[PDB]
């Protein structure tokens, strides 16, 4: 088994309620009988991999690799974090996630960007921040592997906070190819095994409709991965 | 042999010419014959462990660990980076310095904060910035290993670009302790073996003279780790 990211991020602010859930890892299989089961390490890291505290705050579905918050974040809980990083000031906190040293593909870590302050309004969110992570991701798939879902679109802490606000999402440009985002689906899976002899890296469209529609479109890049080997591929 | 920080960090900006130096790494022994030599990682890296470029301008001298530039940097290279960073704005950027996964006791990250401009003028740089890192150093020294030289205060892009600054260093707050920093010395060691059984945490004041006088001091912590464990200690 192996993640379908190496790293993945969202935001955590301060005061957010317990019950918030974060986002979802994803396992796809090497061999057809494997399912994963997910769990963490035990401490937050924050600058240049500082060992911060134990992870009292945040849990995941062991099953379906859903991260939540088990128990609130206020400002006490930001403090204990901040004044154990080392002096530097404390922006980015992560964790590690095991499916079965924290390296892709058994191991994926997982960053928040700490704000300081409470989650912002509803109304004040651009379609941009309510549709993908700040900086779009990108996708690991190993060649002549079984298929399987690898990405959730959802943002889930702006579905839990702001449930108003209506988001949807397909992709664009992957007709013939191997990838399916269906109607009304938030995830997307590959539907063949692929082959970096016909294609070694993919570049779809993710398209999201916010709500009155407003629309906004980023890539969705794929690379396609050795059957065996464990090292990064560039991206460009 | 075990690095004395796991973390190393200093700036890089635009154009630095080749020939400038950067810093020192140290190694302390774990038995008495043993002789550190250093060598850097294939790769520079970026933002959550992405691998950017195969590392093609700075060099370290295998014996005394000094990291130097062996090109500059131009707009060109900081392009090349930026643009395999995955999207994120390119801040830092790290080498691995392995010394016979990167992780202490054998291998330390050495991070450089970019700047997108040209060093600065000699002139506008204030004494906290001419004397210490951005965010202060603190060190690893295993109890009942013998003593060596574990840090070196000047910042070497100032004393290079800015040779009419003088700065000199000193430690307080040591007296009946094994550190040494000699008069006249940039250089900080330990006199004897450590033992946690003794003190397990000492805390001694970096003092730096720049120039008309001007001092900054700042806290220069130092944890004694166990003889054989890998394991990071918290930092209050």
């Amino acid at each position: 088994l192996y993640f379908s990211r190496d790293a993945y991020w969202e935001k955590l602010y301060v005061d957010q309620a317990a019950g918030t859930p974060l986002l979802y890892v994803h396992a796809l299989r090497d061999a057809p009988e494997e399912v994963p089961s997910f769990r963490l390490g035990q401490h937050l890291y924050g600058t240049y991999r500082t060992r911060l505290h134990e992870n009292n705050w945040i849990r995941i579905q062991e099953d379906t690799g859903l991260l939540y918050l088990q128990r609130s974040l206020d400002h006490s809980s930001w403090e204990k974090l901040s004044v154990r990083n080392r002096g530097f000031p404390l922006l980015t906190v992560y964790l590690k996630v095991f499916l079965s040293e924290c390296q892709w593909p058994g191991c994926a870590r997982v960053y928040f960007s700490f704000f300081n302050t409470s989650f912002p309004a509803c109304s004040s969110l651009k379609p941009r921040e309510l549709c993908f992570p700040e900086t779009r991701p990108s996708f690991r798939i190993r060649e002549n592997r079984p298929p399987g879902t690898f990405h959730q679109f959802r943002l889930l802490p702006v579905q839990f906070l702001c449930p108003q606000i209506s988001v949807a999402y397909r992709l664009l440009e992957g007709e013939g190819l191997p990838f399916r985002s269906a109607p009304d689906s938030l995830e997307v899976s590959t539907r063949w095994a692929l082959d970096r002899e016909q294609r070694e890296k993919y570049e779809l469209v993710a398209v999201c409709t916010v709500h009155r529609e407003e629309v906004v479109m980023v890539p969705f890049p794929v690379t396609v991965y050795d059957e065996d080997d464990s090292a990064p591929e560039f991206e460009n």
